[PDB]
């Protein structure tokens, strides 16, 4: 049944800034040997035939779409990686996840610079109760957690407020 490829992101964050750095790794089940890779930036055929693409110094260019596939296997789901330039990111453990799997939000702030006095907004609401941590981590999601989400925080003194980011834990009937 598992019959195809987890492209799967070192950091998680699928949505990084300018300039940074992500590992995409391909992986499945060991039930046929692999010895070679296709990677796939925006559907075009890759040069990297490594399981592990690497991307330095995101540029702009480096957002798209990737999906890697392996002989006699179908193709990898695609993953979406969007490069960004501002102060404030909300990154994400993954934009879309299943009810009862871990969700994890971050506030990222430019060239790695910490960010305080941060605050999540979900659904123009303010999750108060989240004040205490920096960043936010639920183990069991909810359908209820589903929102568009967005945080706010100073970083080297001055206020800003990232880009919102809709996610949704999704109601699995069987
Ligand atoms: C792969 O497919 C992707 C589509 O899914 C392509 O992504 C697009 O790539 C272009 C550049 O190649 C990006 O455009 C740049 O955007 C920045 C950011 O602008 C921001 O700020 C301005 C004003 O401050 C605002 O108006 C904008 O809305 C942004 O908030 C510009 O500064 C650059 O000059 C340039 O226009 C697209 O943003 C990007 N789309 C996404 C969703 O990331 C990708 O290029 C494709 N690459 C290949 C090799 O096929
Ligand atoms: C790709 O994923 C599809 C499901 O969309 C698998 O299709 C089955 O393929 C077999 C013949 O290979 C066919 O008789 C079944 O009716 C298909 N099942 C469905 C639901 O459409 C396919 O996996 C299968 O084929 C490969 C070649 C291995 O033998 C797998 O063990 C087997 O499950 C997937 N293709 C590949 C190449 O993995
Ligand atoms: C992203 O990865 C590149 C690759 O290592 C980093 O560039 C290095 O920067 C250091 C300074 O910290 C230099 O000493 C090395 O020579 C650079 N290596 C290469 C291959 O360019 C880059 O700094 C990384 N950026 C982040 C945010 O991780
Ligand atoms: C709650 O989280 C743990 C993982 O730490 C998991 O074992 C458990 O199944 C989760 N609950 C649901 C409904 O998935
Ligand atoms: C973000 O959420 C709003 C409302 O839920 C929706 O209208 C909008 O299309 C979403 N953004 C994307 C890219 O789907």
């Amino acid at each position: 049944v598992p019959q195809k490829p987890k492209v799967s992101l070192n950091p998680p964050w699928n949505r990084i800034f300018k300039g940074e750095n992500v590992t995409l790794t391909c992986n499945g089940n060991n039930f046929f040997e692999v010895s070679s890779t296709k990677w796939f930036h925006n559907g075009s055929l890759s040069e990297e035939t490594n399981s592990s693409l690497n991307i330095v110094n995101a540029k702009f260019e480096d957002s798209g779409e990737y999906k890697c596939q392996h002989q006699q296997v179908n193709e990898s789901e695609p993953v979406y990686l969007e490069v960004f330039s501002d102060w404030l990111l909300l990154q994400a453990s993954a934009e879309v996840v299943m009810e009862g799997q871990p969700l994890f939000l971050r506030c990222h702030g430019w060239r790695n610079w910490d960010v305080y006095k941060v605050i999540y907004y979900k659904d123009g609401e303010a999750l108060k109760y989240w004040y205490e941590n920096h960043n936010i981590s639920i183990t069991n999601a909810t359908v209820e957690d589903s929102g568009t989400y967005y945080c706010t925080g100073k970083v080297w003194q001055l206020d800003y407020e990232s880009e919102p980011l809709n996610i949704t834990v999704i109601k699995a009937p069987r």
